[PDB]
């Protein structure tokens, strides 16, 4: 037996856990790489006729789409019911494999834990002035100023992007090189996925940046996921929903937190200690249905009306 997996995970990341699950559970997995909503487009046109048995992916818009489509299964509620809500759909057609959270770095030598406001709102604020990092054109961020449309509509949202363009950020490729900026003195803060900083600290444990959350159900902590789907075409739901309880076993939840620096989606997990503890996310993330993050043609429209695209 075996089953075909679309991966929107890098090779180096997933290739060590599939031989595992292949090893101990029989089953062969014919995996096909690319990119998350490439695939998801992909799904799509193919339909009904589709290969695939699995998707993973890095973006929850992407898997949204396929949702709305009509193209995933209902998983068992074995899979997903036990999990917190913000790691499963609603009506239980994904689970989160592992959390990419939104967080707020900082620089340990210009600030600390004080300077960080309730709200990712408050960033607009003079004492922010020139002492930010942005990286507009990351999907990260792309798919958390969505989720801020979501939440907020777009009047609010588009008010707080060109206040904050009006505040001299400095503009930036990515989140490496903004947590970079950071210890070179560029900037006090910047707005990241939370599993940068546990590379740099790898590196050079002394690092001088730490990252934390804004108040308690904020936009600014929104949690994205790697999520996980069986596709309604599929005749080998069972072998698939294998691989899937595999990726949620202790084993490969803590490879998740420990190698890849991503939040588990289950208790009892070794955190990284550049994380911290699972319970203080879930208080501090806010309740989205991460399905309505499909609509990214209109995040980029706001950019390009914010000046920042
Ligand atoms: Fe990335």
């Amino acid at each position: 037996q075996d089953i075909t997996l679309y991966s929107g995970r890098g090779e180096t990341l997933v290739k060590p856990i599939i031989e595992q699950f292949e090893k101990q559970s029989g089953i062969k997995v014919n995996v096909r790489y690319g990119d998350t909503a490439q695939l998801a487009v992909l799904l799509q046109e193919e339909g009904a006729r589709s290969p695939a048995d699995v998707y993973w992916g890095q973006d929850a818009g992407a898997m949204g789409a396929l949702a709305n489509a009509g193209l995933l299964a209902t998983l068992p509620e074995a899979v997903y019911k036990q999990l917190p809500e913000i790691y499963t759909s609603k009506t239980g057609q994904w689970v989160a494999a592992s959390g990419r959270s939104r967080v707020i770095a900082y620089s340990t030598e210009r600030a600390s834990a004080e300077d960080i406001p309730a709200s990712v709102f408050d960033l607009t604020s003079e004492k922010y002035q020139g002492r930010f990092g942005l990286a507009p054109t990351n999907g990260g961020f792309q798919s958390f100023v969505t989720a801020m449309r979501v939440q907020h509509g777009d009047e609010k949202t588009l008010a707080w992007l060109k206040a904050m363009k009006a505040n001299q950020p400095k503009i930036y490729r990515n989140n490496t090189t903004q947590i970079q900026a950071i210890g070179d003195g560029e900037i006090d803060f910047a707005l990241v996925n939370n599993y940068y900083l546990p590379r740099f600290v790898a590196a050079n444990a002394s690092f001088p940046a730490k990252q934390t959350y804004f108040a308690e159900g904020d936009i600014g902590n929104l949690v994205n996921v790697a999520g996980v789907a069986v596709l309604k075409s599929s005749k080998k739901q069972p072998q698939a929903i294998q691989f899937i309880e595999y990726m949620l076993s202790p084993a490969a939840q803590q490879y998740f937190t420990s190698v890849v620096g991503e939040y588990p989606v289950t208790q009892g997990i070794i955190p990284n200690p550049v994380l911290g503890e699972l319970d203080t996310l879930l208080q501090a993330a806010p309740s989205i249905d991460l399905d309505q993050l499909a609509d990214l043609q209109g995040t980029l429209k706001l950019l390009r009306d914010a000046g920042l695209l």
